[PDB]
RNA sequence: AAAUCGGGAUUC
RNA sequence: AAAUCGGGAUUC
């Protein structure tokens, strides 16, 4: 029977097949992987005792940098190397250090990095034929919006293209099949339509803009779910918004943004909620404050987006670094593994992205459901209620 | 490049942990699991040319027996072992055999047996102080029903153990608390009434009634989603219902009935609807003729017994076999099997549900949904509607 | 956080 | 078969 010391374990992974970080049996998590790494390893034997995790990471949601809590056997000097040994390609283990008796993951977590990455395609208009652009072309009756040509010339060179291709077969309906072969090369050629745009700078000032919107402290009810605008807790402060320039990865040569958000706290989705907020503001060409207008009590539907863009950056924790250095206890400072996790991500996690984007086509599709769906159209039009 | 013979498989998997059998990313699937031990095993190379699948069990459903039609690399005479070395140890193959060109996993298949595993505890009436248990004790508007001292019975037992443990402290809502340890302490105890529950030979006999209410071609539009009654292939023949002798198994000696089905076709969950239903009559007290009211054209929500209960047994290939023997190609019977199997299933499925069910109490979570709530209600009760 | 029961709108 | 968007009733 080793010793067991209480220490911290700072982690990283894609999320990508796993069902979240909490550890729920029998379906496979995060935490049981690093489990039945650290039974292999040596780090545990045979509720763990203490056991805590500084972020819930939903399904499929990765993380450059997430932290735990437990009693491990640190008598080993290599049990770093034995547990990422024990572990699968996508899941790491940055580091472990001690913490004092009253460490707690959540109640210590003074901030929280996010990481969106979004194709730039993303921003593009709805396309003709849909119901979102049939209710904001026909938004004339208050001649507010913008017109985005740029959407417009992308749309009608894939019209062009098409016809160029398509003899009037014109695909309409399927529920094997020559004809769905013939709708299988259309869909392919709009997916390389998109695959192949490159976001104009205003289009990135706008998103920009749309993003700035979150800075501050803001009543964010409409961003998650089972919250009232009247709970005090509704309230949560962004201190920082920064939207990456476009940069193109992948053999498919995809365009992509990354948006880092750092707040004091989160709520459950609230990343994703913005995110798609944000971009359903862009993609509709709707003034960007109009984002300030869903802080009020009025309640908005908003589909959070893909789970596949997040990663959980780094949680922070300032207050017992700053008030238990002089206690001998090294600070957890996420961004001493940056170079490191930097590799990872690119390697393991930004990889896993694009491969499932190129593949599934997820980004598309939850574009494609919101744009035909008869709340949020009615805030995305010119006219939005009060 | 070597060459690829197209040949059936035949497999048998645990499956929990799985999104099921068909294969679909990123979730892990038997079908990928089965891919990456081919790669790996060198039976295939880099949709996969004709693959096929005879069923597509779905989340957490087991199998005894499954088989895939595909086009292998059968160089390797020891292909088969080096595969399974590749496989995790709840997914087996069984067999490789070569099939004629024109061979069909699903279309050749004659009929289904599937097997589902069910805790005796399941068939006890609901507990008093439940909404169903209050709907059917005041069913002496029509007094039809049976009466089941049995359950009665059990449930004071466990009244007079919980008083004698828990002096008037009595437990009354929760949503790391002493209390919630006093009900964990409580739940604890009335699961392990549960687990020394021996059904009565009265008890099973009905059920066995109310199971044998399925024999025979029936409309089971009721027994599935997204199925009218007026659709001709709502339409299924159930060939034999066997529900064995109760046996016990596992550590914390649980008692276990086996209900075997063997039907011509079957449609989606309708395995676990006709297995809630009989349930639910038998627990209840109801009548079983009144499963064949079921067939009529009134629409009842059936809810879905648990899938990790659910195994598919062997399909059935019986005009394959018969008019294909002449041919030289070997028939495809999954009993030549039986033994093989019969030892799996007990390791590593059989297991898997025994650990599942006294870890995560699935059936009887199951049954205390059904049990609070407020269609399948009104037809439990002596009156049911017309 | 995850999982269940259903109901509604979608996706090779 | 699986997955998505939401809405409703539940589960350490
Ligand atoms: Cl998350
Ligand atoms: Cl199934």
């Amino acid at each position: 029977r080793l010793p067991k010391r209480k220490v911290a374990v700072m982690v990283g992974y894609c999320g990508t097949g796993y069902h979240g970080m909490q550890y729920n049996p029998p379906n496979p998590t995060i935490e049981s992987a690093l489990f039945k790494a650290f039974v292999e390893a040596g780090a545990i034997s045979k509720k763990k005792n203490g056991f805590m995790r500084a972020a819930r990471t939903a399904k499929g949601v990765h993380a450059g940098g997430n932290l735990i809590s437990l009693k491990m056997i640190i008598e080993d000097p290599d049990i770093k190397q034995k547990i990422n040994e024990k572990l699968p390609e996508g899941i790491r283990v940055w580091d472990i250090e001690r913490v004092n008796k009253a460490f707690d993951c959540r109640k210590m977590c003074s901030s929280r990095w996010y990481e969106y990455l979004l194709p730039t395609y993303s921003l593009i208009g709805p396309k003709p034929g849909s119901i979102l652009y049939r209710d904001i072309e026909e938004s004339k009756t208050e001649l507010v919006l913008d017109e985005d040509l740029e959407s417009k010339e992308f749309w009608e060179e894939f019209k062009k293209d098409a016809n160029e291709k398509f003899s009037t077969e014109e695909i309409e309906a399927i529920l094997n099949e020559e004809l769905y072969q013939k709708v299988k090369k259309y869909k392919q050629l709009e997916n390389a339509h998109r695959r192949r745009y490159r976001i104009s700078a205003a289009k990135l000032a706008k998103f920009r803009a749309s993003t700035s919107q979150y800075l501050g402290a803001h009543n964010f009810h409409n961003f998650t779910l089972g919250k009232d605008f009247k709970e005090p807790s509704a309230i949560r402060f962004m201190k920082d918004i920064k939207v990456s320039d476009p940069f193109v990865i992948g053999d498919a040569q995809t365009e992509w943004i990354s948006i880092k958000i750092h707040g004091q706290s989160f709520m459950l989705h609230q990343i994703r909620k913005m995110v798609s907020m944000a971009t359903l503001i862009t993609r509709c060409g709707c003034p960007v404050e109009r984002i300030s207008q869903a802080y009020g009590q009025q309640k908005i539907n908003i589909p959070k987006a893909p789970a596949l863009g997040l990663l959980l950056e780094a949680p922070v924790f300032e207050g017992y670094n700053k008030r238990l250095e002089q206690f001998g206890y090294k600070a957890i400072d996420f961004s001493k593994y940056q170079d490191e996790v930097d590799k990872f991500k690119m390697k393991h996690i930004y990889d896993k992205i694009y491969k499932e984007e190129v593949d599934e086509n997820v980004f598309n599709a939850f574009f494609s459901y919101i744009d035909s769906f008869n709340k949020s159209i009615f805030e995305f039009l010119t006219a939005k209620g009060i």
